[PDB]
Formats: C-alpha cells, sequence, structure tokens
C-alpha cells in the first residue's frame, strides 16, 4: 500500500491516492531513501496530489536523507502553485539540505526567478560556499532590471533590501536607473539614487540616464537627476548632450532647468551643432530665443 501510494502520487492520480489514504495508507510513507508521496508530488507538480496528502495530515516538513524538503523539490523544478501550497501549509522558507542551500538557491539554478522572489516575500534569509551567495545574487541582479522597467517601487525596494546590486546592466549597458528613466519612473530613480547608483553610469551608446530623461522628455526625473550630480554637459558618442536633446524635441522646461544647472549653450555635437541650432533646425522658436540669451 505504501509502495501503491508512492507511485500513485508520483503519477497524478487524485482519486487512487484519495482510495489508498481511505483504506489506511501511511500518508507520511517513504521510499529507501526518504521520499515521501509529497516529495513526489512536489516534484513531479502534482498540485491536486499535494492538497490531498496536506489535507490528510502529511508532514509539509518531511526531509529525505538529503535534507531536501517538497520545498526544495518543487522550487527547483519551478512549480510556482505548488511552492505557494506548501509555504502556506507551513513548509520552511529557510530550509536547509546538508550541502547548505535553501529553495531559493534551487530555483535560482533554472532560472525560477518568481519563485525566487515568492520565497524572499515569504520570509527567505538573506542574512568557498560563496557560490550559495552567487546564486542568490544574481538572481537579485536579474529581477532588479526585471522590476525597474516595470515599475513598482515596492518591488524594487524589496530587492534592493535583499541585497540586490543596484549597479548592475542589462547586456546593451542599461543599468536600473536607465531603465526607469526610460520608462518614466520616478519613484524608482529616486529609490535606486538613495540607495548609491551611479547617477551618470554610460550604456554603450554613451547615454545617461539623463541622456534618456531629456530625450523622453520627463522634466520631474531630470530635475532629480540634476540634484543627485547628473553630468548636464556629457555627450553620447555621436557628440549629443542633454541640451541638444531637449532642443531637438521641443522640451523647453528641460532646456530651462539644463541651463540653470550649468549646461553649456556652445558645445556642438560631431556636426558642428548647438542646441540653438538644433532649436532652429526643428522649429522651435522659443527654446532658439532662451538658448541665444543664454550664450
Amino acid at each position: 500500500l505504501g509502495k501503491k501510494l508512492l507511485e500513485a502520487a508520483r503519477a497524478g492520480q487524485d482519486d487512487e491516492v484519495r482510495i489508498l489514504l481511505a483504506n489506511g495508507a501511511d500518508v507520511n510513507t517513504a521510499d529507501e531513501t526518504g521520499f515521501t508521496p509529497l516529495h513526489l508530488a512536489a516534484w513531479e507538480g502534482h498540485l491536486g496530489i499535494v492538497e490531498v496528502l496536506l489535507k490528510n495530515g502529511a508532514d509539509v516538513n518531511a526531509n529525505d536523507e538529503r535534507g531536501h524538503t517538497p520545498l526544495h523539490l518543487a522550487a527547483y523544478t519551478g512549480h510556482l502553485e505548488i511552492v505557494e501550497v506548501l509555504l502556506k501549509n507551513g513548509a520552511g522558507v529557510n530550509a536547509t539540505d546538508v550541502i547548505g542551500t535553501a529553495p531559493l538557491h534551487l530555483a535560482a539554478m533554472w532560472g525560477h526567478l518568481e519563485i525566487v522572489e515568492v520565497l524572499l516575500k515569504n520570509g527567505a534569509d538573506v542574512s568557498g560556499n560563496e557560490w550559495i551567495w552567487k546564486l542568490l545574487l544574481d538572481a537579485l541582479k536579474y529581477l532588479l532590471l526585471e522590476a525597474a522597467r516595470e515599475g513598482h517601487r515596492d518591488r524594487v525596494e524589496k530587492l534592493i533590501k535583499a541585497g540586490a546590486d543596484v549597479n548592475t546592466a542589462d547586456e546593451t549597458g542599461f543599468t536600473p536607473l536607465h531603465l526607469a528613466a526610460w520608462e518614466g519612473h520616478l519613484g524608482i530613480v529616486e529609490v535606486l539614487l538613495k540607495n548609491g547608483a551611479d547617477v551618470n553610469a554610460n550604456d554603450e551608446r554613451g547615454h545617461t540616464p539623463l541622456h534618456l530623461a531629456a530625450y523622453t522628455g520627463h522634466l520631474e526625473i531630470v530635475e532629480v537627476l540634476l540634484k543627485n550630480g547628473a553630468g548636464v554637459n556629457a555627450t553620447d558618442v555621436i557628440g549629443t548632450a542633454p541640451l541638444h536633446l531637449a532642443a531637438m524635441w521641443g522640451h523647453l522646461e528641460i532646456v530651462e532647468v539644463l541651463l540653470k544647472h550649468g549646461a553649456d549653450v556652445n558645445a556642438q555635437d560631431k556636426f558642428g551643432k548647438t542646441p540653438f541650432d538644433l532649436a532652429i533646425d526643428n522649429g522651435n522658436e522659443d527654446i532658439a530665443e532662451v538658448l541665444q540669451k543664454a550664450a
């Protein structure tokens, strides 16, 4: 009966598991190295088996002979709904196995970042074996890049609190601060700068967060970046500075704050064009007037 219960759980045969339990099968039966039906269901992704077993008194924190719990197995195999059900039934979020890894680290092994984040929300402890720490810190990097583009301040704050490196970058050279400025997320710009983000990080085309905020016209982000030391005269690989971008795209208020913070009206891009020239070219007479008076 114990063998039948293990194999019915592995196969996801819910009504067969129900019958076996009703007929007295030990819900915490173990195979020869300590795997219980809940282990195998969690490994295999059979949520229905998981819920039936837990309803019938299964030990949510059963260990096999390597110290793995059902939450370890569900994390490693990427079964998010089972992770949630296990946690809701008292699974130990910080259970550690015989080599020191917890469910968060096994989830990171195959890139199961939503599970990593869920485990963080449920108390996953973030304080040679630094390989374990790298698993966490890399997952946090990827999560922070994702969260910074998305825009939710609470999510980013949580990831930074957990140890995410605010100065990481994606493969194009966009840091979280670039992404937050690009997408117009002022709240995340503020949080990143409060936590040590390089205000003048360059992507591979020489674009700083201030280039991106001037390009997109986000005045409040421009102002916060300038208050934190953004390079008002930084140039991209074609010589374009923030004042050029604000003039090209008709952002009069951004031209004004850039000028207040020391922007150089005489800077020429690689084509010899000053911000005034570009204002003229684009029919932005009001901006051209401001720049000529500041010449």
